[PDB]
RNA sequence: UUUUUU
């Protein structure tokens, strides 16, 4: 019974809520013209509505005529959390695909495993009315029998198996992509990201394919660097104040010590429970330590981290998307295109600073964006240990001129 | 420091 309970509030929200966010101009989900309008292929049109799928959101609105345009053009495209940029990639992908010919025609790079499955997931269910389209997961759970190739025409992946596959494997013929996305594109060229094994997959594909970039975040150097790497592309960039969303509301709480956060989290944690939550951490080994300390004072909670091997990842991940779990302490690997319904509070247990110690605004954002997904309404509080702390935050909320509220 | 290959 506190102000923090007032989740309940967004437990069941509004009758028409995302409707009317639709036919806002304000609203990043803005919808001018329908699905039909954007003259997708029937097959692609009845997987879209088949998925319960209305209207389009403002990116896949204006991406799909740009990636859809013939001849094909390369695109670098930013849009803010939980706008719907898998659909308006994946139905890309489709789109160009032809089922007959059975290799590797479109390729796909996501930053880590749990994204790799889950955009897999929306690609299969997007295609589905093509009985013959099949996926690959070029991830490090899979293994096939050495000397083959590869029949299935998509294949989804991480940057590493991804190389194998197109070098020393053999799986896939590189030299045949028609179609090559990146997710969370700016993170996949960054060179602290994805950028070497990144640039390596790019430079074996062949001269006349199509590069799709998509992000939430392009960080200002980096969205330079993609213009030199990227031929020709046909461009969406966000202003800066277009790319916080009004339906995730952001707090902060003052503590002095690990300790003290924990306490703090420990007398939240009957309201994180109402519904489902996320923590994340600077590190592994604090991502563990929370979790035995919670685990320790009677609360079942989940943990998901890189140094797990892939079937216990896999095994948290489809848990936590049941709400089986309801709390996922976690690490920076669950910062970008998470997309889990029912988390309706993101927690910064640690602030999230890069590899010098400066505030990450961009993983901040994403990290935020993992609640109040597509017109849903979130909650991200933000726990402060030090003056030091507070400084990172202060920074963070005028790098995105976003102020962010105290709470006792 | 977080990810990312057989
Ligand atoms: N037109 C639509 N109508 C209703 N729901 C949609 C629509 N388009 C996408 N969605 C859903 O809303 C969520 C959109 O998030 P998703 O597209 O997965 O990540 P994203 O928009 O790329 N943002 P990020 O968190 O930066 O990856 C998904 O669960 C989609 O199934
Ligand atoms: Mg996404």
């Amino acid at each position: 019974s506190l102000l923090n309970k007032l989740i309940r509030s967004n437990l069941v929200d509004n009758t028409n809520q995302v409707e009317v966010l639709q036919r806002d101009p304000n609203s990043p989900l803005y919808s001018v013209k329908s699905f039909e309008e954007l003259r997708l292929k029937p097959q692609l049109l009845q997987g879209v509505y088949a998925m319960g799928f209305n209207r389009p959101s403002k990116i896949q609105e204006n991406a799909l005529p740009l990636m859809l345009a013939e001849p094909p053009q390369n695109l670098i495209a930013q849009s803010q959390s939980g706008t719907g940029k898998t659909a308006a990639f994946v139905l890309a992908m489709l789109s160009q695909v032809e089922p007959a010919n059975k290799y590797p025609q479109c390729l796909c790079l996501s930053p880590t495993y749990e994204l790799a499955l889950q955009t897999g997931k929306v690609i299969e269910q997007m295609g589905k009315f093509y009985p013959e389209l099949k996926l690959a997961y070029a991830v490090r759970g899979n293994k096939l029998e050495r000397g083959q190739k590869i029949s299935e025409q998509i294949v989804i992946g991480t940057p590493g198996t991804v190389l194998d596959w197109c070098s020393k494997l053999k799986f896939i013929d590189p030299k045949k992509i028609k179609v090559f996305v990146l997710d969370e594109a700016d993170v996949m060229i960054a060179t602290q990201g994805h950028q070497d094994q990144s640039i390596r997959i790019q430079r074996m594909l062949p001269r006349n394919c199509q590069m799709l970039l998509f992000s939430a975040t392009f960080e200002d150097s980096v969205w330079k660097f993609a213009q030199k790497v990227v031929p020709d592309p046909n461009v969406i960039k966000l202003k800066r104040e277009e790319e916080t969303l009004d339906t995730i509301k952001q707090y902060y709480v003052l503590c002095s010590s690990r300790d003290e956060k924990f306490q703090a989290l420990c007398n939240l944690y009957g309201a994180i429970t109402i519904a489902q939550a996320m923590i994340f951490c600077h590190t592994r080994k604090t991502a563990s330590w929370l979790a035995a300390e919670l685990s320790k004072e009677g609360h079942q909670v989940a943990l998901l981290s890189g140094e797990m091997m892939v079937e216990q990842r896999a095994a948290v991940i489809e848990r936590f998307r049941e709400g089986k779990e309801k709390v996922l302490v976690t690490t920076n690997v669950c910062a970008r295109g998470i997309d889990v319904e029912q988390v309706s509070v993101v927690i910064n247990f640690d602030l999230p600073v890069d590899k010098d110690g400066n505030p990450d605004n961009e993983t901040y954002l994403h990290r935020i964006g993992r609640t109040g997904r597509f017109g849903k309404r979130g909650l991200a509080v933000n726990m402060v240990d030090s003056k030091h702390s507070m400084n990172i935050l202060n920074r963070i909320q005028e790098h995105f001129n976003k102020k962010i509220e105290r709470l006792d």
